[PDB]
């Protein structure tokens, strides 16, 4: 029936059913979906037969805590069941500290803060060249038309990679997130390791100031960094950032389609903004991943088995009612935007800071051009549930003659 034996040391009245695939009344929305495991008579940790079985902490103190303390919860495998995530080797999210924290430092020199700061005028650029180009139209697939080619252009000027790649780099990449059945994951895999490998050491002899050429270039425990470690760092500085920008861009801009009154705010209150989405990041959080019992442990009265898997929602921590009040509703001038939607502990995402640029960048020279917009009529929008979660498709609508081209 779907469903997994429970194991003799889960109690019967920790168990909760939830399919993190397929959750019941995803109708009403994917976040909607998940905080049925925020009601009132759930526990805050529970066991579901669902998926091969499973741990799942619904609430933001449990999840903090889990991903802070490696030790007990380590992230050798982040995918909920194992067989979820295939052939994944990228680089570094089987790693803990301390192996971990070179990765890391490494990857944070090419997408930090200061990378994100210099690249923000052409990030706005490529920005306003897709909306301008969709402007005149009165319409558009969303999720196909901007949410896609923006984060792989992006791509492209943060690898010094030419724009004539896209099609070929963009299609692998699709094979292994959102496949098709063309190939399978290893083999879409492999193929954008063959297009990664010449490059890496061509950039390792003649370097630039490239991401790749930087990680190349880097160095790991004291020698240079091999061909096998930089492709499955690289691998994941592609992959990492775009469906996960593609589908909050998409929930956010559902968001603002069916929201005069935030659409509104933002075009007289344009300073707020970079507050706006920070907020907008809290309640269409869409990641949950999660880690494995290192050893058996007790956590918060609940017996852990060594090797039992811990689902812990990063969209969930922002939704808790406990960090947030009234945490369905959107609130640009919260005063105390509690979340994770970047994740927590020793992984926290090291594209947080060129994510919120995007994000940012997108509202601002959207809401600028086009001004005015609805989903279209008779449209119904369906969402997907998942390690990332999304929105299957969202078409667009809106009066030419209301634009204007800036
Ligand atoms: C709204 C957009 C984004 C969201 C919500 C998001 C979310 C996340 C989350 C939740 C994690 C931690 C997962 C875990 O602990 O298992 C993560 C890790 C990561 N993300 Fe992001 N991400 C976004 C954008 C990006 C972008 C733009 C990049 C690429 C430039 C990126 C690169 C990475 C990398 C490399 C890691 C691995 C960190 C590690 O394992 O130490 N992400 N992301
Ligand atoms: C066992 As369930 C996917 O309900
Ligand atoms: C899907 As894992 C072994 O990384």
């Amino acid at each position: 029936a779907n469903l997994a034996p429970l194991p003799p040391h889960v109690p019967e009245h920790l168990v909760f059913d939830f399919d993190m695939y397929n959750p019941s009344n995803l109708s009403a929305g994917v976040q909607e979906a998940w905080a049925v495991l925020q009601e009132s008579n759930v526990p805050d940790l529970v066991w579901t037969r669902c998926n091969g079985g499973h741990w799942i902490a619904t609430r933001g103190q449990l999840i903090r805590e889990a991903y802070e303390d490696y030790r007990h919860f380590s992230s050798e495998c982040p995918f909920i069941p194992r067989e979820a995530g295939e052939a994944y080797d990228f680089i570094p999210t089987s790693m803990d500290p301390p192996e971990q924290r070179q990765f890391r430092a490494l990857a944070n020199q090419v997408v930090g803060m200061p990378v994100v700061d210099k690249l923000e005028n052409r990030i706005q650029e490529l920005a306003c060249s897709l909306i301008e180009s969709l402007r005149p139209q009165g319409q558009c697939n969303f999720t196909e038309d901007y949410a896609e080619p923006f984060p792989i252009r992006i791509f492209m000027l943060l690898a010094g990679l030419p724009e004539e790649d896209i099609p070929h780099l963009k299609y692998l990449t699709d094979q292994m997130t959102r496949p098709d059945g063309s190939m399978t994951f290893a083999e879409a895999k492999e193929a954008l390791y063959d297009y990664l490998i010449p490059i890496i050491e061509q950039r390792r002899q003649k370097p630039g100031t490239d991401a790749i050429s930087i990680v190349a270039n880097g160095q790991v425990n004291g020698r240079p960094i091999t061909s096998d470690e930089a492709k499955r760092m690289c691998g994941l500085l592609l992959v990492g950032g775009l469906d996960t920008v593609v589908n909050f861009l998409s929930f956010s801009m559902e968001f603002l389609a069916k929201s005069p009154e935030h659409r509104q705010e933002l075009i007289e209150r344009p300073e707020r903004i970079p507050a706006a989405c920070e907020e907008l990041l809290r309640r269409f959080s869409l990641v949950a991943d999660g880690r494995i019992l290192t050893s058996d442990y007790e956590f918060h009265g609940v017996q852990l088995k060594k090797g039992d898997q811990i689902l812990l929602p990063q969209m969930l921590s922002g939704l808790d009612e406990r960090e947030n009040a009234a945490p369905m509703h959107v609130d640009f001038s919260r005063q105390k935007v509690s979340h994770t939607t970047f994740g927590h502990g020793s992984h926290l995402c090291l594209g947080q800071h060129l994510a919120r640029r995007e994000i940012i960048v997108t509202l601002k020279e959207w809401l600028t051009r086009i001004p005015d917009f609805s989903i279209a009529p008779g449209a119904q929008i369906q969402h997907k549930s998942g390690i990332v979660s999304g929105v299957q498709a969202l078409p667009l609508v809106w009066d030419p003659a209301t634009t204007k081209a800036v």
